[PDB]
């Protein structure tokens, strides 16, 4: 018994379903609050000498490693750890399981064939250079480098995937392109379900619920290659339900936390247990060209604040 309060940065349905299920199992009085991954890093890091809950659950692993580094969270290894995918185990900047990877998500592209064909486009694109058709001018949609985690993990993947030089070169090309920089990183996926632009950069497995559910997507793995997020848990420092919290972390991690993401919480991410059944919609990274992140750089204070202030300079204002 007792409480449990978490800031959840994965979708609504998904945070929703796993609070609920938490409470179902454990009679927990059970609550959460829902922002991106990089809001709640700011959130947590302002609310650090009187924090507001216990476990921080769902969101790109980038702000939770970097709250690690920067002593905002507090260490526990669950025994389910030991069913993660190894190389996932223990993955942060910081070692000990201050924070531990919950799902995967494939960075990538959608296009929204019915917009597509308004632009006088016939070739869906298929690279992430296709992106830096003069014809896609104001229909291309990607969260922003200062707000959102995931902007931040598009930003590091191009980084390792051809070199700073080269990615922030990718960058300056695709930029003309953008029509807006969206705040959350799920909002492009958003908009081009509903044919409000034509591509959205994002994780895949939040347009492949879009396309499920109606919208007319193409899924794209960008042909040069790509990343992924890791979905992160991590207990507050300062959790005034600890032990709930180490309980909540166990069931993130555990074979039947992960499967009710899909099978009841709408979220279509692929799972880190190696238990788990996945769901016929979530990608098989054996089957992609993906770089190997490493969350030990990007999950870091400086790098982080780096990568963005020159975003900022170099895309935004240059
Ligand atoms: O708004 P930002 O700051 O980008 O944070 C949202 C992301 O961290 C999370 O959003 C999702 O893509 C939702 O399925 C998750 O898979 C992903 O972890």
């Amino acid at each position: 018994k007792g409480r449990l309060v978490i800031y959840c940065s994965a979708t609504n349905v998904m945070c929703e379903n796993a609070a609920k299920t938490f409470e179902q199992k454990y009679d927990v009085k059970t609550s959460f609050i829902r922002n991106g991954s990089g809001s709640t890093f700011a959130k947590i890091e302002a609310e650090k000498n009187n924090p507001q809950a216990d476990v921080w659950y769902g969101g790109t692993l980038d702000p939770q490693s970097q709250a690690g580094e920067l002593g905002l969270l507090e260490a526990y290894r669950s025994p389910n750890i030991d069913q993660i995918m190894p190389k996932f185990q223990d993955p942060a900047k910081v070692k000990g399981n201050l924070s531990s990877a919950v799902y995967i998500g494939i960075l990538g592209f959608a296009v929204n064939t019915e917009r597509l064909k308004k632009l006088g486009i016939e070739k869906i694109p298929q690279c992430w250079n296709d992106l830096t058709d003069p014809k896609l001018k104001g229909e291309i949609q990607i969260a922003d480098p200062q707000s959102s985690g995931t902007a931040y993990t598009a930003i590091a993947t191009f980084a390792q995937l051809w070199g700073e030089d080269k990615a922030f070169d990718y960058f300056k090309h695709l930029h003309p392109n953008i029509s807006q920089y969206t705040k959350s990183g799920i909002t492009p996926a958003r908009n081009a379900a509903r044919g409000e632009t034509t591509v959205g950069i994002g994780f895949l497995h939040d347009y492949a619920l879009e396309k499920e559910q109606g919208a007319p997507l193409e899924m794209v793995v960008p042909c040069e290659g790509t990343g992924y997020e890791l979905g992160g848990v991590s207990i507050l420092k300062g959790a005034r339900n600890l032990d709930n919290a180490k309980l909540f972390v166990d069931f993130a991690l555990s074979k039947e936390g992960q499967e009710t993401a899909w099978k009841k919480g709408q979220a279509l991410q692929t799972l880190t247990n190696t238990t788990a059944e996945q769901s016929p919609l979530a990608f098989d990274l054996t089957k992609l060209k993906l770089i190997d992140y490493d969350f030990e750089k990007y999950g870091a204070s400086d790098e982080r604040k780096r990568l963005i202030n020159k975003w900022v300079d170099e895309i935004k204002l240059a």
